[PDB]
């Protein structure tokens, strides 16, 4: 029930952040280029990130007003790795939509997604802050940027390969996604908070959100029920997608499981999915990575116990329970 | 004469600038992401953009030392316009190499685009100047940086069609290549002056010399001798490039001569590519955009009266007639 009430005020902050994104890039010559850009933000993403950086200004200081364009900045940089990542997975559609590139082509999605990026940048330039805190905004969501082309080229190196281990799924997730959402939190607090155990507190609750949240994915792709799911379970199997479940399945089965899990995965097909689920369960793997994300969760919360008590912490306790609650 | 010391002044602020591009792009993990990244800057480019950043530097102010790290900015931001470019264009291989997407494949090479992109932004937030004066370089290489992926997209949208105007092509060949040219000049002065008549003056020189440059290489493409040129004139009328030669063309020539070039435009071939360069002569078509680049170059020196005498505006006379009188 307060979760309804959360995403009222996620929906509630959306808006302003909606506003700045689309007066960024609007409809304008070249067209193709500017609504190929525009198609994701457009899809109505509910922009959790930008609300992690306003909300984390307001758990440190206050006015995240001034956070507004740093916030899409972020939006921004997400919006763009969507662009170029559903090139490289080969995915069909977003959302209930065809991909930018299946619309577009791929050059014009390459090109979208740039132009994304330049406008993330854009945005950060556009920011109403101290010289200080601009240059140390900057640099946290270009750190943070350089992680994410890092953790996705990692990503490709594995389909190079059969298996992968926990270390090096986590050493990409981290930062595919970690690292987008600790600037998110981390450069909320810059921006209203010259306190460094703050913003180490909150960057700690960021990375391990946006970490255990995948992890949660992947887990609700397997164990989901379907009709709620919207479509059956173990797509990610068929996908042959490195998740922490697989990574713990193959670090934990024995050469007869392991050989057999290879031959139906990533590769009628009812039988096989399950055959490949039972053979994850069967060593705990989807257990396991749900522990794993519920516990990134409590140490997340527990590290913003530093904070003072106001609403906004409320709220990114709350969002991060909920991260990891849902179905 | 006086080129072969332009060019040794040239090599000897390409090392400067080398040491900080190679500290940013270094063989660290992932190295598959990183040789990607690193394979053009290491084709030994002169760096002539970097170049006309110091040398702006020098033009108005003084110690170009400290526009080391923005210059570094330009030349990764053209490194990645490159690859990403190279990907769309389907070219083969640049200089005497194969391309970055041709070695790691089409994914390796667009989060290679991305990276120097971002890293682009990384070497402009390590720049050592005065908050005021960063925060204007920033907003310079943004704006920059939309217009050329915005002349990229208008470049592309070429391809669904078989003529252009003169209009068309000057409009996507002013962001393509003019944009980051004039961005190098006019952010070497602001490193280095406060006087907006200089910045004026420098912006409209590297605005005309980054369009001469593209128009001059596309008209040596067709009357520069094979032997010399290494190769056959006439590629880009057997690639179907829209060229200011091809929209003059198709602007001043009759419906027979159009409706002939076009059957043998963008398809033994020694003929056709001759019969397509004589439907050009024809209608003066080549040395119209001779003219046309001679012209930008006289109007970008005769702009730069305007600054003192030294050998920095030396240089920036030099590299601007240089770059129209070579073959
Ligand atoms: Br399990
Ligand atoms: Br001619
Ligand atoms: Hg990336
Ligand atoms: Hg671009």
């Amino acid at each position: 029930e307060k979760y309804e009430e959360l995403f009222a005020r996620i929906k509630e902050k959306a808006k302003l952040i909606d506003e700045k994104i689309f007066e960024l890039i609007p409809e304008k010559d070249p067209r193709v280029l500017y609504e190929a850009a525009r198609h994701y933000p457009l899809a109505g993403g509910k922009r959790v990130r930008p609300f992690v950086v306003l909300t984390s200004t307001e758990a440190v200081g206050g006015d995240p007003l001034r956070a507004i364009y740093p916030a899409v900045a972020i939006e921004l940089i997400h919006n763009y790795s969507l662009v170029h990542d559903d090139i490289m997975d080969m995915d069909e559609t977003r959302r209930g939509k065809p991909t930018v590139h299946r619309i577009w082509g791929v050059n014009m999605a390459i090109l979208a997604g740039d132009l994304l990026f330049s406008k993330a940048f854009e945005a950060v330039a556009r920011a109403e802050i101290p010289p200080e805190k601009k240059a140390r905004v900057l640099e946290v969501i270009v750190k943070a940027s350089n992680e994410l082309c890092e953790g996705q080229a990692r990503d490709l190196e594995f389909e190079k390969k059969s298996t992968v281990t926990i270390e090096e799924y986590m050493e990409m997730i981290s930062g595919k996604t970690g690292a987008l959402f600790e600037a998110s939190a981390k450069v909320g607090g810059i921006i209203g908070t010259d306190n460094e155990e703050y913003i180490k507190a909150l960057s700690s609750w960021g990375r391990n959100v946006g970490i255990a949240f995948q992890i949660w994915d992947d887990v609700l792709d397997l164990i989901a029920d379907e009709k709620k799911l919207g479509k059956p379970v173990g797509s990610d199997i068929r996908k042959g997608k490195k998740t922490l479940i697989v990574a713990h399945f193959f670090e934990n089965a024995d050469e007869k499981d392991k050989q057999r899990f290879l031959k139906i995965f990533g590769k009628d097909i009812k039988s096989d999915v399950m055959e490949a689920i039972d053979l994850l369960k069967k060593y705990g793997s989807i257990d396991y990575a749900a522990e794993i994300a519920k516990d990134m969760i409590k140490k997340a919360n527990e590290a913003l116990r530093i904070l003072p008590k106001s609403k906004a912490r409320m709220d990114l306790e709350l969002l991060a329970k909920f991260i990891v609650e849902r179905e």
